[PDB]
């Protein structure tokens, strides 16, 4: 059908629409103007529109009539996400009103939010609505609805409007905002839920202590759509509910929402309902268009948010289970299933049963398939600190939950590991050669058939980018054409290759629903279509870069293919667990690690691979200052029955110890087996069970290897502390007292991180092969800690010992803690011993020692009938993984310079350096002290690292090289300034040895960029010795090595020159002006300074303006340095501080080429913008641009003279930008020099300077009209005044303000003497005038009148079309054309410009220009001047000069900081009187409403419906005529009572006389009186002129009873009837009742006067009848006309 077809196209729009960011505030700006209704229904109505959006409801002023004009525009200020305000409604409700009784609904439109953000704009234009009653929809129309609606985001503009005189103002199917096809159509979504399982615990549970703890919880289902919530039933002490209830939402089709938000609540008696989870289904992504519906399911939808342990205080993470935030923990998932069900619209019954036959249906979806699960812990690295003992937990879904004590040991979690110090700043956990391994078992719909596909799509995905990156880094590295060409081709036989996969066959596959069949012919459809464009591609084109943009389309195609709505798997939550809590988490899709039997591809990117992923705070969007863990992990996800298959994919040898514990005691000496009481002998690690050395047995798939040994050795075999080379040892030192009390050394004065006493530093010597750095111990600074680095904790019991620690101390503390490094260079009988039975064993014995134990271990190794898949099997056994050997590498780091870095000192600078970390090691470049823009040329190498696997999986995935920059501090603690990861090169042997490319990487802080980072990476598997290695680089400093040549950017000798031209705005430095300014511009190490200012004050530009150096530069315009600006104040005691720094990294546009019918003001206005035309008396016009002039394109910006950098100072908070303290206007060319002095210099580029000092200017503001400005009064209007600040002079117009408009028309000029450019910035700021409150402030502008000045497109004045020397077009410049000729031939370097023997032809440019070629075909009007201006004006407009304009300028401000408050069309003129005195001013004082009189006769009346009973009691009619123009209710007028009318006919002969204030140029009238009695100031409203003629029944001693009536809008008159009798209906238009024709219209202005008859109405059950005919004459007659033949 075409609604369906229609619909899936609507969705469609709104998928490809939604596509910005999702920021949870967003501020937007609706506005909603309602303009004119038309042929609204009843009958003598008073109508009103209210119009509703987000909860604020607008009104408009009781209008009258049944075609209503209202003009009124609403503003709605709202703040919240782009998408949920897309699905809001605007509800648009015509109203009529009573003068003794309420409202009563009449009409009502409703419309989505996002559709109008769809139309191109954001914002419909004057388009027609049809209003339609929601009760009385059977009747079809109620009215028509003419609304121009607009919506403003961050950075959006309106539109602007178009002329309406003929398009718009008429006919409305011309402007119908939705067709006639919909018919009002509903659409109903039939949201099937049927059950849903593992809803964690949301009740007290000690109501089922006094009387059962899996089921604490009572679900329900709320479902949001279209701003509607219905619930479904609440299932009483169940977490696996089953509901099985359709929720029948609907939406009428104009209106449509499309995020239906499920969300799960624990219902609550007593308190407020908890929340579960929130889910979505999107309707745009399980639709589209040949197309099909929104259909879904039935499939699960995985909720996820906070962690699911039940506290009864108000847990922290609640906003995750709201849907905010991504969730770190498995919170259920409900089974739900969506239909599209067309019209039908049942209101019965909006929570409906499940049908008997769906919960059959719903069976087949509802399989479980056995899921193994394996993850080995490669490396956790980049520990802050070692704390307690850290344990890594997996678990998808509720399978593998450490925390749900209620079920079997799991095993689904590592052994507690202690972090050991890598020697530099970080921690890692000690794995070596024995990797831990987690198995568990899951149960999850098999829904293969989905995953295969998504995989697949991935993978074509992620190859096609790959190659795409190759390609654009071949285009940027201008390399050859054939290789380009034969990499192009490559990419294309890939795309041949790749996209001919038939998609997996779902006949015969359980699961598959039918949006499962439409996706499949989705991406069938798809996927043919892009294989055969690809065919086409290969033989038809030629050139790659026409073809990348295609190329692009199809990368944004596939993987739109990889959107799975129907994602039913779970992810793989890995939790961190430090002590006994959950620290971190991070979430792995369950489809990336999958492995599928249909190949490599099918299966997911890691299955069987080992990641790196980076664990997260639960409640960070992005990794902050601290990473918790950098965790690589080798996650293989399968189904059991192809467990077998995982020995492909495992690596090393699998291995689980059984254990026994063997126990003895010490008396007199010696060791025996005496005294073992209460603790078993021969027992477990407890000693609590008695066990035997014959009790273990080898399950299946497993058997012994080797014998039984004793493990004493597990102390040693932890990796040695072999790997390292430069290290720094770490001793604690701890004190204690009672709380209160004074400080004295601990009873255990030095500990490590075991918990037990330490040996002292004196105590501590070097290992052989290694000798100390420094002499002695110090202590640290650079923690959280006091100025003597200590740390204060305190003990709570139960706990005897601290465990956390603050950076201040309080009274209650009782313990405190110290750390002390110096850098560092270049017994054992079996037993560990303790002081008491299964106590803290340790290695060596002491002094209070009197029990030891030993461990007895036997090996199990897998089984050859098995292979590594018998983990599996073990349905406690701890698996770790031992790999049988070792591979060296060697990583090389190039970290060369940064930019933009954050400001993190008071002195505006930083001190950045990094620490540069790769697995198990780190290292420290140097310290750059006082700058952002660090270059610390340095090569960070870590030789013989250790990385298990095979030397391919390095390969494939390179474990991340992470860098974090800081600010060093020398007190307090360094600041974090961001993070950069990126991957290194591998190399595994001497053919691929290429050399290392730097890159830009990204220097996340946050969530934005801070900077970028020029660093690259390449980590070399060493050989048989380090031969196979590259070279050491040169070194400048001991251990400190430089950036080497290859990988250096290759500098050449660079000219940068610095148009130092002034200094703007300089704020006060330490409560001082900025009195002796400088300029330091530093790029690449060498710095220029400019000559010191002596007063800023007097001049503000520096003396000698152009500044030079040479610099070192790369050849790459990838690599450019930033250029650095500070400014240094020179003040007394010979102190130079810097008061402002900018850095500026984009120098790509620096880089150039050294050796390349009354007239007047008004009048002109009103033909430029078109609203005896004014253009047919041979005038000129004006350029209206619709944005500022520096926005307009062509203008550059209006900084082509300089440009201007805003100038921060001091440290910057939240990761923005500093405080602006000034900006530093100028530009920079910069171009290569010659290598060597005997090729002479280019020449330089900073020539035709003007002259810098100040100069004092006459600037004549012009402001013409406000454009829907934003109000600011209780009655939604403003009265506008303008306040200009210009430097110190403030001229305000408070007393000569605007009432009440929200378009006001100033027409003001406001001349100034200011001087420039001491007083540059002109600030036109619009203000609310109120008569008793504060002024508010609709907006504010910023006019650089110094890039008017100097600019050399003449923005000081606009250049007009004609040169006129009289008259309203009086030149208002102060030179004359042939003087702004001769100073822009000047400028140009042309010669100066030649007029002839009699000013017909003026030599300029290289061209000659000649009178006839522009004079011909004008008119020569009077007020022309000289001929040779004109021909030299003519040259100028040619020239790309500034016209002549009116600039809309946008009005912002502090309410909302981006979004348009408003519009002011105004242009200023800047006049600098060294230059002469200007011309006169324009005169655009706005002109007065001409008045007018409407004059009426009322001949006759005929067949006017009688009355159907008087007072006297008869059939019988008081025919008599009201008469009315609409604005003007106090001039009704009435004719006198044709009494006695026994026919419908009645003769009155009666004279009307209607005064009204016209413009013919906006074709509309002006009526002006108060809103009310007590309003402050009279209004005026701009309606369109109409007559309003009415026929009534008198009733003389009764009231007055309507008949009919009859509107001729005096411009659009329709013709009349000559005779009564070929006078009849439906020559006037009609639009609800039948099928409608055009009407026959003339101007009554025009025309000046007819007569005849007309048909006059009213009507009922939505249909027209005729109440009768009247005759009439019309005439219009201006002021003297009226005096000439008055009338009465
Ligand atoms: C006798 C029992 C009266 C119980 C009266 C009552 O209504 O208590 C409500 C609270 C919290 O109960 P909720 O299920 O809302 O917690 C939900 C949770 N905040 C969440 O957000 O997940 O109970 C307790 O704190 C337990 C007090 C036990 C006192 C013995
Ligand atoms: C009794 C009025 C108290 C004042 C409150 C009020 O509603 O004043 C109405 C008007 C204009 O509105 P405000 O700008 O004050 O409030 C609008 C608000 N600032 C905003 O930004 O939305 O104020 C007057 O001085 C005229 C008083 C006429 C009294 C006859
Ligand atoms: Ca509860
Ligand atoms: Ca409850
Ligand atoms: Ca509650
Ligand atoms: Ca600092
Ligand atoms: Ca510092
Ligand atoms: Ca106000
Ligand atoms: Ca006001
Ligand atoms: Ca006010
Ligand atoms: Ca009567
Ligand atoms: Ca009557």
């Amino acid at each position: 059908t075409v609604s369906e077809a229609q619909l899936a196209r609507r969705l469609t729009k709104v998928k490809n629409s939604r596509r910005m960011l999702s920021n949870k505030p967003q501020d937007f700006q609706i506005r909603v103007r309602v303009i004119e209704g038309r042929q609204l229904s009843g009958n003598n109505i008073r109508p009103v529109v209210k119009v509703h959006v987000c909860g604020q409801t607008h009104r408009t002023r009781i209008k009258r009539g049944n075609n209503p004009f209202f003009d009124e525009l609403f503003f709605y200020n709202v703040n919240m996400t782009p998408s949920e305000l897309m699905d809001e409604i605007i509800s648009i409700r015509v109203y009529n009103s009573h003068s003794l009784r309420a409202d009563c609904l009449m009409g009502e439109f409703k419309i989505d939010v996002g559709f109008v953000y769809d139309e191109p704009g954001h914002a419909v234009m004057r388009k027609w609505l049809l209003l339609n009653d929601p009760e009385d929809t059977s009747s079809g129309s109620k009215g028509y609805m003419k609304v121009s609606m607009f919506v403003l985001g961050t950075g959006d503009e309106p539109p602007p409007e178009r002329r309406d005189r003929d398009n718009d103002s008429d006919d409305v199917e011309s402007n119908l905002l939705l067709p006639a096809g919909i018919a009002l159509r509903w659409v109903t979504f039939l949201l099937k839920i049927y059950r849903a399982e593992d809803i964690p615990q949301m009740d007290d549970a000690f109501s089922q202590t006094v009387k059962d703890k899996k089921n604490l919880v009572d679900p329900f289902v709320e479902v949001s759509f279209a701003g509607k919530k219905v619930c479904t039933n609440i299932i009483e002490k169940n977490a696996n509910p089953e509901w099985n209830q359709v929720v029948n939402l609907q939406i009428k089709f104009p209106s449509v929402c499309e995020k239906i938000k499920l969300t799960i609540y624990d219902w609550d008696r007593l308190t407020k309902n908890d929340v579960v989870g929130t889910t979505y289904l999107h309707l745009s992504k399980i639709a589209a268009s040949v197309g099909f519906v929104p259909t879904f399911g039935p499939c699960y939808l995985n909720l996820y948010g906070s962690p699911r342990e039940y506290t009864g205080f108000p847990d922290p993470y609640d906003e995750l289970n709201t849907g905010k935030g991504e969730g770190v923990a498995y919170r259920g998932r409900i089974l739900v299933e969506l239909a599209t069900f067309l019209e039908k619209t049942p209101p019965d019954k909006k929570l409906e049963p499940i049908s008997n036959d769906d919960l059959l249906v719903v069976e087949k979806y509802q399989r479980r398939r056995k899921y193994s699960l394996s993850a080995v812990f490669h490396s956790a690295t980049m520990l802050q600190d070692v704390g307690e003992a850290i344990q890594f937990e997996v678990s998808i879904g509720n399978y593998g939950n450490r925390f749900d004590t209620t079920c079997k040991p799991l095993a689904s979690t590592t052994q507690y590991s202690r972090a050991v110090f890598d020697g530099n700043y970080y921690y890692y956990l000690p794995w070596a050669h024995t990797k831990p391994v987690v198995t568990l078992t899951s149960y999850w719909e098999d829904i293969s058939h989905r995953l295969d596909a998504v995989n697949t799509l991935l993978a074509m995905a992620e190859r096609l980018q790959t190659n795409i990156e190759a390609l654009k880094s071949g285009i940027q590295g201008k390399i050859p054409a054939n290789q380009l060409a034969e990499l192009w081709l490559k990419l294309i036989d890939e795309v041949i290759e790749d996209t001919r996969y038939t998609l997996p066959l779902t006949e015969g596959k359980a699961n598959v629903t039918v949006l499962d069949t439409q996706i499949r012919k989705l991406r069938s459809r798809s996927l043919s279509q892009i294989h055969e464009a690809a065919v086409r591609m290969r033989s038809e084109a030629t050139d790659v870069k026409s073809t990348l943009a295609e190329i692009e389309d199809w990368l944004d195609k596939l993987m739109q293919l990889t959107e799975e709505p129907q994602n039913s798997m779970p992810d793989i939550i890995i939790w961190m667990i430090r002590g006994e809590k959950r620290l971190a988490y991070a979430r792995i899709p369950a489809h990336q690690v999958l492995y599928s039997t249909s190949g490599e591809n099918a299966s997911g990117k890691y299955c069987g691979k080992t990641q790196t992923i980076f664990l997260k705070y639960p409640q960070e969007k992005n990794n902050g200052p601290k990473v918790p863990v950098e965790l690589r992990v080798n996650i293989w996800l399968g189904l059991s029955a192809v467990e077998k298959k995982f020995n492909s994919f495992a690596e090393g040898t699998f291995t689980v110890f059984a254990e026994m514990y063997e126990n003895q005691a010490l008396m007199f000496g010696k060791w025996g087996t005496s005294g073992l009481v209460g603790r078993h002998k021969f027992s477990d690690v407890t000693g609590k069970i008695k066990l035997k050395r014959e009790f273990f047995l080898p399950p299946k798939g497993w058997e012994w290897e080797g014998e039984w040994i004793v493990d004493p050795e597990r102390s040693l075999l932890t990796e040695a502390d072999a790997g390292h080379t430069e290290f720094t040892d770490e001793v604690y030192q701890n004190e204690s007292r009672y709380p209160g009390g004074d400080w004295k050394p601990a009873e255990d004065t030095y500990t490590d991180a075991n918990g037990d006493k330490a040996a002292s530093p004196s105590e501590l010597t070097c290992p052989p092969g290694w000798e100390w750095e420094d002499d002695a111990w110090s202590y640290d600074i650079n923690r959280a800690v006091d100025e003597k680095g200590w740390e204060y904790g305190i003990t709570i019991p139960p706990d005897h010992k601290p465990k956390s620690w603050v950076a201040a101390e309080k009274m209650y503390h009782t313990h405190r803690r110290r750390r002390l490094v110096r850098k560092r260079k270049k017994d054992q009988e079996g037993w560990e011993y303790a002081s008491l039975i299964g106590w803290k064993f340790h290695w060596k014995q002491r002094s209070s020692d009197t029990f030891r134990r030993r461990r007895w271990r036997r090996k199990m190794a897998p089984s050859e009938t098995h292979g590594a898949a018998a983990i599996f099997k073990l349905e406690t056994p701890i698996v770790s993984c031992n790999f049988d050997r070792v591979y060296i590498y060697h990583l090389r780091c190039y970290v060369y310079q940064a930019r933009n870095l954050l400001a993190l000192d008071k002195d505006s600078f930083s001190d950045p350096y990094a620490h540069i970390c790769f697995l198990h090691r780190s290292k420290t470049t140097e310290i750059i002290h006082s700058t952002l823009n660090p270059t610390w040329d340095q090569t960070i190498i870590f030789d013989e690292v250790e990385i298990y696997g095979e030397p391919q999986t390095v390969l494939q995935n390179p474990p991340k090289v992470i860098m974090e920059l800081f600010d060093n501090d020398q007190v307090g603690k360094d600041e974090f300034l961001g993070r950069s990861i990126f991957s290194p090169v591998v190399k595994l042997n001497s053919e691929m040895d290429i050399t290392p490319k730097l890159l830009w990487h990204p220097v996340m802080n946050g969530d934005k960029a801070c900077g970028d980072v020029l660093v690259t990476a390449e980590l070399i598997l060493r050989g048989k010795d380090g031969s196979n290695l590259p070279i050491l680089p040169p070194q400048r400093a001991p251990n400190l090595y430089m950036v080497p040549q290859g990988i250096r950017p290759v500098v050449q000798l660079t000219a940068i020159e610095i148009l130092a031209w002034g200094l703007r705005n300089m704020k006060n430095f330490q409560m001082a002006s900025i009195t002796s300014p400088s300029l330091v511009v530093e790029c690449g190490g060498e710095r220029v300074e400019s000559v010191v200012i002596k007063n800023l004050k007097k001049t503000p530009n520096f003396p000698s303006s152009v500044l030079f150096m040479k610099v070192f530069l790369p050849k790459e315009e990838l690599y450019m340095p930033p250029l650095v600006i500070k400014v240094i104040d020179h003040r007394q005691f010979g102190r130079k501080p810097v008061v402002g720094q900018c850095t500026i990294e984009r120098l790509d546009r620096f880089r150039c080429d050294p050796y390349a019918e009354i007239v007047d003001w008004w009048s002109k206005f009103y033909a430029s913008s078109g609203e005896g035309q004014y253009i047919q008396k041979g005038y000129s016009k004006l350029k209206i641009y619709n944005c500022e002039l520096e926005n307009v394109a062509e203008f550059e910006g209006l900084t082509d003279f300089s440009d201007t950098f805003k100038l921060y100072r001091g440290k910057s908070d939240e990761n923005e930008d500093p405080s602006v303290v000034g900006e530093f206007k100028g530009s920079f060319r910069i171009y290569p020099l010659p290598d060597d002095p005997s090729v002479p210099a280019p020449p330089r580029q900073f020539r035709e300077l003007p002259d810098s000092v100040p100069q004092e200017c006459t600037v004549r503001i012009y402001i013409v009209r406000g454009l829907e400005l934003q109000p600011q009064d209780n009655n939604g209007l403003c009265d506008p005044y303008i306040k200009i600040t210009l430097g110190k002079k403030v001229i305000e117009d408070r007393d000569h303000y605007i009432p009440n408009t929200l378009n006001p028309v100033f027409g003001r000029m406001y001349e100034l003497s200011c001087y420039l450019p001491q007083e540059k910035d002109l600030k036109i700021s619009v203000y609310d005038y109120d008569t008793f409150t504060r002024d508010e402030k609709v907006g504010e502008t910023i006019i650089d009148l110094e890039n008017r000045f100097l600019s050399r497109f003449g923005s000081h004045c606009g250049i007009p079309e004609e040169y006129c020397v009289s008259g309203v077009n009086t030149w208002r410049d102060q030179l004359r054309p042939t003087q702004l000729l001769q100073n822009v031939a000047r400028f140009k370097g042309f010669p100066q410009p030649i007029l002839s023997e009699d000013g017909s032809r003026i030599r300029y440019g290289g061209r000659d220009y000649s009178l006839d070629e522009f004079e011909a075909n004008k008119i020569l009007h009077q007020h022309l001047g000289a001929p040779e201006e004109r021909l030299a004006l003519h040259i100028l407009r040619t020239q790309g000069l500034v016209p002549e304009h009116v600039e809309t300028r946008t009005l912002h401000s502090t309410f909302q900081p981006n979004i348009s408050q408003g519009k002011l069309q105004m242009w200023v003129d800047v006049f600098p009187k060294s230059l002469g005195p200007p011309g006169p001013p324009f005169n655009i004082t706005p002109r007065k409403a001409k008045k007018y009189y409407l004059r009426v006769i009322i001949w006759n009346t005929k067949d006017v419906i009688l009355d159907e009973k008087s007072i006297t009691g008869e059939e019988m009619s008081d025919i008599y005529v009201k008469g009315w123009v609409p604005g003007n209710e106090e001039n009704k007028q009435k004719t006198d009572v044709h009494y006695r009318s026994l026919d419908g006919e009645g003769n009155f002969n009666w004279r009307f006389v209607f005064p009204f204030d016209y413009l013919p140029a906006e074709q509309l009238c002006i009526v002006a009186k108060k809103e009310h009695f007590w309003s402050i100031d009279q209004t005026e409203f701009r309606i369109p002129p109409r007559l309003i003629i009415q026929i009534w029944d008198n009733d003389k001693f009764s009231l007055d009873d309507y008949l009919g009536f009859l509107e001729l809008d005096l411009r659009h008159t329709i013709i009349p009837a000559k005779s009564p009798e070929k006078c009849r209906l439906d020559m006037i238009p009609d639009l609800k009742a039948m099928n409608p024709l055009k009407a026959k219209t003339a101007s009554l202005f025009e025309q000046k006067s007819m007569k005849g008859w007309w048909p006059c109405y009213a009507e009922k059950d939505g249909a027209r009848v005729m109440a009768g005919k009247v005759e009439m004459t019309l005439e219009i007659l201006n002021e003297k006309e009226a005096d000439e033949r008055p009338a009465g």
